[PDB]
């Protein structure tokens, strides 16, 4: 049964929209203070902590798109969710260009609150 | 740092199981409903073991896992993340060496550790 | 024959509504759950308009001018048609240097209410 | 192979057909197409192929293992439907490594004398 | 342009002549008369495929020929006369241009025309490109 | 190979299925009789030179078509009547073989034939080959 | 400019002061290169300190006028903004007047165009106490 | 399977006898390498020795179990002739019981077929004596 | 520029000829060629060009040093001589740093009413 | 016209004797001081018989075919003459794939002793 | 050691002399005979300074001079060979190093040092 | 006057064949101890002494073609030759293949025989 599916859905677009508005704030409370994170711009190295995304909500037209959605339930306290994100875009050219991603994302309960306690991200920026 | 040692113990058992090619073991240590990302996918979620028993019909290599963490969810539910290694010989003998980000997730059903879904990036 | 030119009518009313860039006309064309394979989805499947529209909006005054090659209808009955066709497209890039693309492209066709619409549709070629 | 009453028969005859191609069934292959069959494939270069005689050179000619994936089916009546799928494949080149491919494929089945047909199939990709 | 019974053979020289000029002129009214309506067209523009009519090649003449200094050299031509109607020659077409701020550029392609006589005056049927 | 007033079409059809043939067969003393001694030619193997004769194409009758299976394919053939004498063919031919172990594989070009009828039999004048 | 670190996994062990005084003169010394302060990092390397790093092609250069070139001109410079990242350091201690470390150094920053981008390359500094201070008398660099 | 240097700049100093020591042991660590000999190039190295090499694809490793591969499999079959140079030595003495050796390794070699090939691989050592013996804590190396 | 009686003479109608190119001079550039000369060069693509109506095109569309290197000169006759060359050419690009590019040239002077001229020349390498 | 066959038939007999490897009858051909522009010299300019040599023993039981495009002939009195044309080659490969290569060539002729023999040839283009 | 850097200091004049672009001082340094090996010849030996002359018509470089090595050969000759690392910037404005390796072929004559040949590779 | 000008054409002569007998022990009398040497083989390095060449000597059909020999005679002890070599081979394919190097080498006399002090070649090995 899908009790908390959509409960993960929706912290999970507060995420995304902490993200495009670049609201690091919003992020810093959705995220553990010690979280993990492997993505194309970690140039293969595992990064902790939110110091590495830091520089990109400091310095930051496009269209998202969610495909193939999958979640994981793992109890009362545990959760994962991954899908392929789709973003189209304008480049610098201004030629529209498109971006496939896979990205997994670990959600763990404390007190009351989803927070990402890992993000896995390949293989576009 | 007590639980974290389980973890890597079914990651060791996991890891061993695909080098020894057992699929036997590995479909005990997976959920039937387990999702992977990896590059053999293409860029695709895959879902379930059929996908990966190709890759368990088919000398000496060496593997090396480097900055393990484990984020502990609770008392059922884990997630490992490191990078793994692998150096090897191309066909024509040459040592070779390849790096890969993996991220297996555990969980604890029917008292045993299983992996729901695994992302992995490289080679 | 006579049933096969309507078929031609609202595709090439299509293909004028891409040209153009008219999404309205493109929308009422198209079924909400339309699913599409194209080379813009980098070999995923979408559904629905919401993946076009950025094209309608941000990249559509610049000449061009569209060819079509060898079409072919498969009649499936009075409410369902499909049609396979090459599409040739001359343009003019950044440099104004005359430029040609091909694009091999199947749309699936089927008549709801009296008026066709896409129900998926399949590109392939360069972009 | 690996992957709401009628959608399960446009699954069936299309297991079949994946099936019939990777034994090299060109017999079960033909009942299952229809005579003008036009296909967009890598193999046709861009071109549109009609009839079975362009994909009887590789049943004569040509360990796999494939996979289907997000399988969508659009019924358009009682004797027309149109499925698209994913299509990834693990083989072995002659260097014996385990090689992977993708090819999205788009099958417009039609009944016809109460038999589903191919009248027309559109992939891309793998080659 | 620098091109290089007999007296047809000529004749086709001169039809194709005016053909290369009205092409580089730009003049697609010129061009439309020595040019069959439903004329075939085999050329690197067209990606392989087979062009009918003179659509296609309208969206040259309105663009890119409407224009800095270019010289044409005809190479080799051969001319193969089948008949009082009909005719066909083939040719190495060399075009040094400028490319934006030249840097002067030559290019080569293969060419070949398919002239036939209809109503007393010389059509172009079908041609043939390469390399361009 | 696979193929695809009017009876004059079809004749021409005929004599060009008959021409693939002999190619495809590696019969060089049946594509001689289908040629005019002073056929024209432009082709990739003559690296954008116009080839006179049959000389050139002998080199591959001989060597390479005398042959593992291959299949060949027309697509979307037209044909230009140009009087009782004369008429032109332009097609795209898609050839299936397989290359050292295959691994199939596919090739396109696209071909213009200019056929002639001498004495009462139609010969090759020039041929125009592309992309192969 | 900023960076962090990750000094959870070399903190634990016996010599937590001296780890803990050679991470931060080498945070001071990457701190100098990324505001292109060529006075502190003059201070902070010895006169015949050798380098190997791709600026070099392969050679080794020894002092601190192949360096003062970036300092003046690219370092100098800079007004964007640039994160440096210091992952998984490791310490040898050699003796009270030697110390070695090696680490990953990622460095996010902000091209000619707005786009950003993130350059990796491993370093070793060698640190050796001389007059009551730490100073470099070699590194080494790869990856660009 | 031998190896050249180039002393006569390095030498000239104070410190000649100490410098000769540190190239000694660092000789015979390249000798280890070129012979396939795991036994001496193990007494040679620290069990906790760092490591940053192309063959590490930009990561640090740390034991002897990742250059163990290539004793076992490359360097124990080599019966093809090998000759390292060691070109440009240049040693910084860090106390009495610490040194750092920087060199250009070049290294002729015969490839898969017959053909004299040549690599170039900047080298860096780090020396710590333990035990009144001379070990390696931590090397880098560039180039391929 | 640049770099026993007779030798001298086909290298000053050649040094005249190399700065009638670089000058501009297509008068004496005229003057100095056979109306059929014939020219194998890079700008020909690989063809041979007859008369001077391709080289027009340079002179009339067209900071430079010219160097010669170990010119070898073939006497036949009191009327014929053939002339070998490097050509090194230094130059600034519009990117405005300075390039050097090498063609190696074969000059045919031919003595015609007492004045040699050009009757086939061949260069390789710069285009 | 007959003064221009000699130097067609004695061309055909210098490239029949390339073709066959025959190196003796290629010195005849050939003065001592003969100098050659070729792209094996890389853009050098090589004096003498000795570089041909190498490619006369070594590389020259494969079919070759040569064919000889649009010679162009220049006479220069009754003792000198020159001759440029395009040189086809069609052979096979080490895959037994058939091939083709283009190379375009002047050759400058000089009578002695009633005799033509090259005093210097230019080679362009493959080798 | 003595008459090395009189050699060393011939070759800071002559370095010198064409970072300022000075042909003058140039001329005086080389024999009118001075041969030359360079990548601006393109494999070609080029004799005189006609060819050099060409470079002295065409903003901060840093060039640096490594592992000289003098060859003395009488009191009249010497030979110097070393690595030349030049650090510049492109018209981009990013900072780039090249790498050359030169030899200076040194003679006394008329009681004055002078190139008589020189061979680099490299940029 | 062309004096010497034999003298060192002779000496340079016997070096070839000390190369192409692969003779060692010749090459060694014919180079000073401390021979420096510039050539692709060494990768920019300026690698001294006869112990890289060494390699060569103890592991090798083909033509030598030597183009513009220049000789800068410099007093009673010392020379310099530069002069291209242009080199015919057969490749592992059984294909004809050439290869040009430029080469300068500087000879001194010491006690009445010519020696190479220093050898620099370019750019293909």
């Amino acid at each position: 049964h899908m009790v908390r599916k959509q409960e993960i859905i929706k912290v999970t677009e507060q995420l995304i929209e902490a993200i495009s508005n670049g609201d690091f704030e919003s992020y810093t409370k959705m995220c553990d203070p010690g979280m993990t994170a492997f993505e194309p711009e970690a140039l293969g190295n595992l990064v902790e902590g939110l110091d590495f995304h830091r520089f990109y909500f400091e310095n930051l037209p496009v269209h998202t798109t969610i495909l193939n959605p999958h979640i994981h339930l793992m109890g009362d306290e545990s959760a994962c969710i991954a899908y392929i994100r789709i973003t189209q875009y304008l480049d610098a050219g201004g030629i529209p260009r498109t971006a496939q991603s896979e990205e997994t994302r670990v959600w763990h309960r404390r007190d009351g609150k989803w927070q990402i306690v890992h993000f896995h991200r390949s293989g576009a920026p």
